[PDB]
């Protein structure tokens, strides 16, 4: 189905740029059977790069030749329990700042990554920012008191937030957290979407 | 400014469909100065059926000759502290179903809506589900045992989710949340975007 | 309606951010039963600024709370006739450089905005030109022989087209036209979508 | 390159979900090194298979995976000569219907279609009709006088457009053209945005 999404992909853009098998395969340098055998089901071994001419003769992108990533919801929803969450230990020069107790994700908004993160780190003037992301993202103090700090580095804006605080950091905007200073760490929930 | 966006963006369009003053003023019945007017920052006071007409004339639509909503960022955050929470109480056939506890929204995202809901019911038997709304939702079971239900209301799909669990509900699903049958009461976190 | 577009809409968006009546009703400084009103239709007379409040208090724009352009199309098709098709005179530093014949329009697409355009000068030295626009064009020479110059107006690339040529614009680059020296005028008809 | 918009693009989804080479190497069944691979640019072997299923492990699209088709404009600019445009017959039910004379296209523009179209016919009882067709579609009747079909092909709407008309046909709308009838051809200038 990852070769048939695009079988059909496929054909649609030939004919939309008005091009069949003999006109196609010309430009690709290809058979005008060899063409008719992806448009069948047969593409499932192109190499990336083969894609990535097939795509340039049609003007298009590969992605606009290949189907959305399929559907795994279980009539409209998808539930994760608390013991089958991936985790991933963060560490930032050498320091164990952040734990990823990841949460659950759907191919239906593959940018949605909801997070549970535990910040380790409770010295404020240790803090380590990253260069800011892509996508805007929602935070919620779940547990202790969180010592926020976004924009510049160097000389950063501060936010000292209480169990219940809740934030919104636009995308790009880079920012770092720790425990409040000396109580030792904090809990959070961070939503990328 | 409601007004300057207007100004800017009806001089944007008078000029993408090729009209002057004395033109568009005619299919409005206006005087070719009245136009004049608005684009200069006088459309302050046009009613929404004026803004109706004007949008028509022009073949677009009234949103395209509005600004978008400001940015209510303070370098590209917002915090909400625990206290400063709108509340909502939400009742279904008389009953006091949730309680809406409105976290941090942003002009930057019109469509992030978190919360906060207490499941006041403990009988799942007698679950309210909503006709379902526009725009996924990601849940989060904060504290106790909640009961899900969704799809049909009349013969839905459930689950009991321990606190911890993480939730998807695609747009237009219907859904309904009471906390475990006798447990009294569960607290979740729902992200709307 | 405008006034029952965003008595639906405005509905809708009230019970996103979980505000009733009296909620919205207070952070707007009108009473419950006037925002009651106007999800009821009663809203046509609402000003543009007013509008622009209840927007921005609702934490949105104008926009996400008006109807759509609307429908004009015929079982999904709108024809024009060349004799009834809209004419604009176009003067850059008191010279007539083109007359624009605007061809068929839509609300179901106001981006797109075809035309028939005479180049009227034929001096390419005294080209004038625009600031480049949103949108891209696609363009197609019908007449005469075209003398392209796009880019920087201190220092354009040109090209001379011929009868037939068909050229691509990407949005915001600068453009301009002439008849080839001395041929006196060309044709061009102007797709912008 | 398509390996080095992969290697950029997989890397930053492979950190967006929170994952380490490890750990998605473990559920694609690859080595730590071979992912890191990968993200060095080394994956132009990937068949469109694995690509499909690196994708549905990263919970995403291949898509989103892979490079926007590129940029192949001059300065914002892409020009077409009329003797060096692409022709393809276009042939229905043993007859010949139309001619294609593609026009310029672009990869900053991939969905944009232009096209010459020489319509063959001219008998309206034997127009035969498409199926509608994504994106919709601006025409202009350049020559003879064209007998435009849309609707139910069992039983469509019509008309009769001189030379100079202009059309809108919504997308996944299906038409059929064909010169007036016993005026042997006509032509038209088709464009799919
Ligand atoms: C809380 C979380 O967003 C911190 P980072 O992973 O973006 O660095
Ligand atoms: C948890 C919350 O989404 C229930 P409803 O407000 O959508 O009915
Ligand atoms: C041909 C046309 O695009 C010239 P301008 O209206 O953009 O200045
Ligand atoms: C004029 C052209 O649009 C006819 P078809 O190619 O869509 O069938």
């Amino acid at each position: 189905t990852a070769s048939t999404g695009f079988a059909e992909l496929l054909k649609d853009r030939r004919e939309q740029v008005k091009m069949d098998h003999a006109a196609l395969a010309s430009l690709l340098g290809e058979t005008p059977e060899t063409v008719a055998a992806w448009e069948n089901g047969e593409g499932g071994e192109l190499t990336l790069t083969q894609l990535g001419r097939i795509a340039h003769v049609l003007g298009t992108s590969i992605g606009a030749l290949t189907p959305p990533a399929g559907n795994d919801l279980d009539d409209g929803v998808i539930i994760q329990m608390p013991d089958e969450r991936p985790i991933l230990k963060g560490v930032r020069d050498n320091v164990d700042y952040y734990v990823y107790n990841c949460l659950v994700r759907t191919k239906r908004a593959p940018s949605l990554v909801p997070l549970v993160v535990d910040v380790l780190t409770d010295n404020p003037d240790d803090a380590k920012f990253n260069s800011g992301h892509a996508g805007n993202e929602f935070l919620f103090v779940l547990e202790g008191e969180i010592h926020m700090k976004w924009g510049d580095k160097e000389n950063p804006k501060e936010a000292l937030l209480p169990t219940g605080a809740s934030m919104f950091v636009e995308e790009h905007v880079p920012h770092a957290f720790t425990a409040a200073k000396g109580t030792g760490s904090a809990k959070l929930i961070a939503v990328n979407f």
